């Protein structure tokens, strides 16, 4: 099974190595792809030396293509690809909103990889683990109304922004005034709750997203979905504090041993010991913890939980991870 | 006029007296306490320094008492300095629920001032903060259902837990694991959602008083309330993410239109100009900041912003301010 990664040197795409490595990926090929920028570097797989291709303006020769190099490039090169007979799966938004892409998280609609046609559209990072949770619940207790409040990391913004942080606020240590420019402002000690680009209604393209992935992802346009995007001191996990209304009477002990079955999802509950989902914890794992599971006081028959997943395994989990299925 | 600090050297003792010495306050007596842990220090106010001390087991002599010195202290001799003769106004979970004593934030219920017994209470600095944005657009629309995801710092936890985030992070950044102390778990780079204590409902001891303490100020024992409570790496300033249902229509505009004319409240919601309210650009203000307001795409009829205030003026400042009216 010849694979191509495009984007190789990247946040993602370097996760996409050994994620691709730690489920021990039977591959029969490997290719690492990047644009001109990164032409003449090396990364390493199985511990043995990689090159990394620059993109040439002509397809060829892979079974699977895992695309993280931007809309750019994905935009411009999806059919291409998949023409040229190779899988295509993206973790750009490019294809997402398209009429003939299947958004997939394995943890739900893995129906939808056979009903691909020539790619396949990798969910936004704030939304896969968001559902790795709310998958369960939604199944079983059919929801009609959630508001979010993301506490993004720096990952998001990719690598440089993710050493920004660690620079910055070191820098901030010794006195000398943050050099914000990976973000909007400077982000050491201090939360900006602005994630993406605004649109008109208020919100911003990431906040939207939690809405148009999940209507599609879940396919049910029906589901009202409030969210805050907000980016914070933190280098590679997303944190989001939920709030569901259900059609069905919830129980926090209905929620927990039906989510204790739940796959890749790590419920992580107990107040008494101080036991709950962080950033703390949940950057590393493939799994996503949930915790804090409470009968909620907002809404007549809610929810709130709080949930954790790592955000470059958001991305190339799911990734590498749709393509097992894609086996399957 | 004589006026008394019990916590003189807390956190947030250091603050009134500099908002004491900042809004010109019409004292007459300097008169500092702090428990026998500090019977040994001098303080700073109008340029002479003063001597702090013990928390004597033999309550007078003053006219005013900004007190901050936790909650055992203030439950144990609220009454006698009260007896005394002086005015109690405490900035601590102690009285803040007792029938006859007004929990005040001068912005809303002044009034309540006059129709006190020597006590009274001083609410809680995620409450105060918030209460300076949603009064209004209650009082314009009418709340129905809050629901806030709290982005609280470290000045909260104490001073001890300010001056911890900063080492911990500079031992961090070295390489090297945090070793928590002031927090429940390591803050440095991470958010933990936990902040007080939990009650069985599943709630915090933070989220709830975001709601008691709602309910008494407000008059509205009815506004199905909804918090979470989570500590981030910031310094001193308290985020919150909001969305409160409304019963009259309400408007993005039109309610932008009733906070630009509310007292001590500055708005702060420029999209295009990456204008919204940070810890960064609000630490040390003592208005609070509103922005993002927006149309809810959770409920028919709401609204979404976000609010951010710093923590240890609304512990000082509306402490300060509630007697400049105890003196109209």
């Amino acid at each position: 099974m010849r694979v191509a990664v495009v984007g190789a040197t990247g946040a993602v795409g370097r996760e996409i190595l050994k994620v691709l490595e730690a489920r021990n990926f039977p591959l029969s090929e490997l290719r690492l792809y990047a644009s001109p920028r990164s032409a003449g570097v090396r990364l390493a797989f199985r511990g043995e030396e990689i090159p990394v291709e620059p993109l040439p303006e002509g397809p060829l020769p892979v079974d699977l293509v895992l695309a993280s190099a931007g809309g750019g490039i994905s935009r411009a090169k999806a059919l291409v690809w998949a023409e040229g007979g190779a899988l295509v799966v993206d973790n750009s938004s490019a294809w997402r909103y398209e009429p003939w892409v299947p958004l997939v998280v394995p943890e739900v609609n893995r129906e939808k990889i056979f009903q691909h046609r020539g790619i396949i559209a990798n969910p936004n990072c704030t939304t896969a683990i968001l559902a790795m949770a709310l998958w369960p619940l939604h199944r079983a207790f059919q929801a009609k109304r959630v508001i979010v409040a993301t506490y993004q990391a720096a990952s998001g913004a990719g690598a440089k922004a993710m050493e920004e942080l660690l620079t910055e606020t070191h820098r901030f240590l010794h006195g000398e005034a943050p050099k914000a420019e990976a973000f909007a402002h400077p982000l050491p000690f201090n939360v900006i709750p602005h994630i993406d680009a605004f649109q008109e209604n208020g919100y911003t393209r990431e906040e939207m997203k939690v809405v148009w992935e999940t209507h599609k992802i879940f396919g049910d346009d029906t589901i009202r979905i409030s969210a805050t995007a907000v980016r914070v001191p933190t280098l590679r996990a997303h944190a989001e504090a939920v709030s569901v209304e259900f059609a069905r009477p919830v129980t926090p002990e209905a929620a927990r041993e039906v989510l204790k079955e739940a796959p890749g999802v790590e419920v992580v509950d107990e107040p008494e010991a101080k036991r709950y989902p962080m950033p703390l914890t949940a950057s590393g794992k493939w799994d996503v913890e949930v915790g804090r599971i409470r009968k909620s006081l907002a809404f007549e028959n809610g929810l709130d939980f709080f949930v954790v997943g790592d955000q470059l395994l958001k991305g190339a989990a799911l990734n590498a991870v749709q393509i097992a299925e894609e086996w399957l």
